[PDB]
RNA sequence: CGCUGGGUAGCCAAGUGCGGAGCGGAUAACUGCUGAAAGCAUCUAAGUAGUAAGCCCACCCCAAGAUGAGUGCUCUCCUA
């Protein structure tokens, strides 16, 4: 299953164990996690940690692998990054930077000036398509469904917002 | 007011001004973000995001008989 699997720690990604507190120190953040409340978690002197349960129980089974996978991106989070590949779908919908904020023109009266947040570095290479990089994989989801909550594509239409080879339901009439 | 014609100050509107503000807080329905119990998944079981004329606060007034009777400033207790 999910919770009986190593931490896969690549090189340069330091392992701090702390009392119910992860710390990890990888080259492009140290991400912060609390243990859970039934959660004890072993390292066999390598780059391979193991979450163990403490107690026998329901709930040490739904955050053994829930924690296990949340630690596989907190190393793989702060080792490599994740990227999500949005995609202004149509003509008009066109999206660039602002330094600090980012501005999406998305056929409304006013482009809508959202704000991007400093531990997400975005990109546009091409002026539909939005390249949104960051270190941990939730505000990555949470900024780039921020940005997917003002057109989503509409089937009729066949045109918003919309992330690469998603299969998006469309209609005839 | 004998019946009429107008009218100051009052009172009144039909007249004249003003109000109904909030990237303030938490939510209901819903859309989600990571995400396990069934190595697939799923808005949730851990955490968490948008959001209702609805709830609360902010808004105007009364208000410590709020007996839980508040707080602050100031005055006065003299003669045998």
């Amino acid at each position: 299953r999910i919770g009986k699997q190593p931490i896969t720690v690549p090189a340069n990604v330091a392992i701090a164990m702390e009392g119910q507190d992860l710390k990890v120190k990888g080259p492009l953040g140290e991400l912060s996690i609390t243990y859970p409340r039934e959660v004890l978690v072993e390292k066999q002197e390598s780059g391979f940690l193991r979450v163990r349960k403490a107690v026998e129980t329901r709930r040490a089974n739904q955050m053994h692998g829930l924690f296990r996978t949340l630690t596989d991106n907190m190393v793989v989070g702060v080792s490599k990054g994740f990227e999500k590949k949005l995609q202004l779908v149509g003509v008009g919908y066109r999206a660039t930077v602002e330094g600090k904020d980012l501005i999406l023109s998305l056929g409304f009266s006013h482009p809508v000036r959202m704000a991007i947040p400093d531990e997400l570095q975005v990109k546009v290479e091409e002026n539909t398509k939005v390249t949104v990089s960051g270190r941990d994989k939730s505000v990555v989801g949470q900024f780039a469904a921020t940005i997917r909550s003002w057109r989503p594509p509409e089937p009729y239409k066949g045109k918003g917002v919309r992330y690469v080879d998603e299969v998006v339901r469309r209609k005839e009439g």
